[PDB]
């Protein structure tokens, strides 16, 4: 039973064993969740009319990577979007014989439950070039809509950039994809150089694109790119990079390796919440990439006297009130 509320109160981890959490609130009264499952295999789908509901939703196993071929390989980050009356999965993945060989794909479902609903297949969302092809997000802005993702360029010595372009309707881009950033700075480098995970968020006159740097351990943290909504934003110089991390390891709340999060609101719509991941210790036994104990958790998202975003550091385990309306 998950009844309603209008204040925002979470107990994390909200979501145990679930990393790369992606929240949508729907006009159906729910929140939809999607998430990466630590064997890499399934696209799971829940929904809640709370967020702290998310816990103890049941959640539905609505596709699962083919036996053979594309698709067949690791099943990476997806998230649901709702797209002119139509649900669409925007998520990556690699092929049966090469695992690691990722590309963009998508699902649709026409159905007004997409849980219960048929959902279809829709093949790769190509860019300008085949390669290392992941973490693709939607948003739209004054009658345009774009896509925003990661890709490995093999002119460059990183693992991958973030990328934009507008979008031809849902499953398509057009035009020339441009970068708009890479790693450049150590707190972008530690472990593997990357840029990923990017969200949107648009607030106060600006889009705001946070992205996930480093490796996926303790040192994966969180950087800011910022551009004013009125810019040309397939301009590389539309977009600034604040010089340092947003959002990082604590060790006195005990939250390491936090990243790879999107962005959601209280049910009023009246303020922005946070939804990521990281662990609640520091040092991994094996591959960091089969540890599975990043943990789904939010907070809410603060606003400097200025405008820009404050992110603050990843509270602590336990009870948080994220809002309760004046
Ligand atoms: O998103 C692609 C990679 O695999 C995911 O599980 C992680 O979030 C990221 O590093």
């Amino acid at each position: 039973p998950d009844k309603a509320d209008d204040s925002v109160i979470v107990t994390n981890p909200i979501v145990r064993r679930r990393a790369d959490p992606w929240v949508y609130r729907h006009t159906d009264g729910y929140y939809y969740m999607t998430a990466s499952v630590p064997e890499y295999d399934r696209i799971e789908l829940r929904r809640s009319r709370t967020l702290q509901g998310l816990s103890t939703a049941t959640p539905k196993t609505i596709w699962r990577r083919h036996s053979s071929g594309i698709m067949g390989g690791h099943i990476w980050a997806p998230e649901i979007h709702f797209i002119d009356g139509k649900w669409y999965i925007y998520f990556s993945a690699g092929t049966s014989t090469n695992y690691f060989d990722i590309r963009l794909y998508v699902l649709e479902c026409s159905d007004s439950n997409p849980l219960t609903g048929t959902w279809v297949e829709k093949g790769q969302l190509k860019t300008n070039w085949e390669s290392f092809t992941l973490d693709a997000t939607t948003f739209e802005h004054n009658g345009t809509r774009y896509l925003v993702w990661a890709q490995k360029d093999p002119k460059i010595a990183s693992n991958s950039n973030i990328y934009i372009a507008k979008m031809n309707g849902p499953l398509a881009i057009t035009g020339n994809q441009v970068m708009i950033s890479t790693p450049e700075y150590s707190w972008e480098k530690i472990g593997y150089a990357v840029n990923e995970g990017p969200a949107v968020l648009k607030k106060n006159g600006k889009i705001f694109i946070t992205f996930s740097a480093s490796a996926t351990d303790a040192n994966y943290c969180m950087g800011l790119l910022t551009a004013s909504d009125t810019a040309n934003l397939l301009d590389p110089k539309s977009w600034h990079k604040s010089p340092n991390p947003v959002f990082q390891s604590n060790p006195s709340t005990g939250q390491y390796g936090p990243g790879h999060n999107s962005f959601t609101t209280s049910p009023d719509g009246k303020v922005d919440i946070m939804v990521y991941h990281a662990r609640n210790y520091r040092d991994i036994t094996g591959d960091p990439l089969y540890d599975p104990n990043r943990h789904t958790r939010a907070q809410i998202v603060n606003w400097n006297a200025d405008g820009t975003p404050d992110f603050g550091i990843p509270v602590a385990d336990g009870t948080n009130v994220i809002y309760i309306p004046p």
